[PDB]
């Protein structure tokens, strides 16, 4: 676990751009892994917040009219600053609305991982796709919709499912970990677009290290809290979660983390 | 336990515009039903995400001027679909903001069920529960839900006195504002919902708080909240009928 | 434990106009004293829920262009309805725009209670431009801010400071875990609305009060045998918070003067 050891020590500022029903828990998932969690949402302050942060979310759960214009001029705030942006494209399957504006934005600005699950980013590369908020399952391979977006976009690609799937530069990994009490969550997968913008250190070319550590931390941690004899369901698993990510050591990492190339 | 099989088996979409305290734990408690919750609040995607809905809850507990002409909208829009509305009319006898605003509501649009407490319910009409909901059933055509120490529905010719729950309930933020939401992940897409359909929704939510509030790991309103969450998500049928208190009232007018 | 009583008794409406991480966790501290939070963030309903109520919350957490004007509104509405404010000037060192703003603010009505960490009030000091002369400890940052808005000033802290009129105190009660929960010190703002009692000079006795209550419910809290981290924390924090009593209160106490 390199990078969590760097960031309980250096408490990178994560600015979050999220959304309304998540907000909370993703700054509470942040803190426990020691980063430094700033839901800052006005442009005017976005220049000075960059300067000094480590990286951007931007999520899009709950998009309006409201936050269009917002969005995309912090987006390009972050590139001339050169802070690295992490792209959530909630539910953009579910409309046409969410299409067209995940295509404005991803035509405006580079970002530097997109993380969502399969149906989403089947979404963004074929505009056609269709899905409710959650994803349809059975998705071709998540494999090769992940590779097929980073030919697209040339950006790291997360895809979140059963099993979780990474693409960066010329690798492709498949990672195993986690639990079902995460689908029952809604911070889940909102949470962990933070988490692993908490994992970037300012770099808008990532390592794939530091993806996979990120998703495994997380998975693992769930993991390991649905364990716990004081899980009694969905509602106590997310305290857990909490203290799990908080108390997280190398040994149960190694112990856990299970990972395969191609 | 007819129904809450069925949302765990369908996951039935349910659109929610609800307040800014009670977002995160109203999509839990869906989720912890086996409901597939989204917070979508954009006009410019209703009609898609509309038609695959199975109900809609406004909820305007945060009310402001930024959320007035988007909610008669949406709800136009759900109308327009035949999703049906739950609706929250959260203090509206605190302002005249409120009543003006629940009142513009009510008139451009058909709601499916209307849900408050008895002095919420009172002031949209201008103690006694019964009395002010079958009054509410008379000028709105739409069932009604008044919570209190017991709670009272009223749908088409029936009227009902429910007596499940805890005080616990009363001291956490999202209680009603999440039942509000619970009762939409029971509509299954029904304009006129049948009262059973309502019994279910109601005592669900309170037996998994009383049971909740048993439990030797709840010390307060704390530790409460995660546990009425767990027992919403194991509720069983044996539970539910071993714990059920009703009360009745058969044909009433027109 | 006065107040704490009676805001049990007297279930005290406590207006709250705070930042979107913590809306929800502040309006259950409150319920948990036995407080009746309201989250009303119209200024078209401020006058009529304004009248009523026994203080306002303002908390900057999330400041955008949309919530400006509606706070300066608000603000004044307090004003003349007597209401007592307390202002969060949250992260107002981190930009301009914050420093800005909560100067207009500050010029535009009088707020009964400023609370922020040691280096939120020295940023709001050190732009007023009013410190000519002027390592700093939070005792002096407190004095300073004191003399400038004469208004109660709580700095939060490793110890807490408190400034009202002619005394200053130092508290030192509550636990680490409480930095690793993200609505803690924007849910302080809210429980310190919670004991003023429409008292828009509140005695420095009720401050006092509600910085302890909250510290030793902490304390508890994290020596509780379920705590295991961050996580379960919060939960037994709403716990102890709702179960808290005088005994407790008495025997935890840590409290000096200037």
């Amino acid at each position: 676990m390199n990078y969590l050891n760097n960031i309980r020590i250096e408490n990178p500022l994560t600015i979050c751009y999220t959304n309304d029903v998540v907000k909370n828990f993703t700054a509470n998932g942040l803190l426990s892994i020691g980063a430094s969690p700033a839901m800052s949402e006005a442009p005017e302050e976005a220049e000075e917040f960059y300067k000094v942060a480590q990286a951007l979310l931007i999520n899009i759960g709950t998009l309006t009219a409201q936050n269009e214009q917002d969005i995309i001029a912090i987006a390009q705030t972050a590139n001339e600053a050169g802070l690295p942006i992490v792209f959530d494209p909630v539910a953009v399957g579910a409309s046409t609305y969410r299409k067209q504006f995940c295509k404005l934005l991803l035509k405006s600005a580079k970002v530097s991982v997109i993380k969502g699950n399969a149906s989403e980013i089947l979404a963004l590369i074929d505009d056609t796709a269709t899905m409710k908020g959650t994803d349809s399952d059975a998705n071709l391979d998540a494999v090769t919709i992940a590779k097929k977006a980073y030919a697209i976009y040339k950006t790291a690609i997360v895809i979140t499912g059963k099993e979780d799937v990474i693409v960066q530069g010329d690798k492709a990994i498949v990672l195993a970990n986690g639990s079902p009490l995460l689908a029952r969550v809604t911070g889940a997968g909102c949470l962990l677009g933070g988490i692993i913008a908490g994992f970037l250190f300012r770099e808008t070319e990532p390592d794939i290290e530091a993806l996979i550590e990120a998703v495994s931390v997380f998975n693992i941690a769930a993991e390991v809290a649905a364990e716990n004899e004081n899980c009694g369901g969905p509602g106590t698993f997310s305290p857990l979660l909490l203290d799990t990510l908080y108390h997280l050591n190398e040994t149960t990492y190694q112990q856990r983390i299970r990972i395969q190339e191609v």
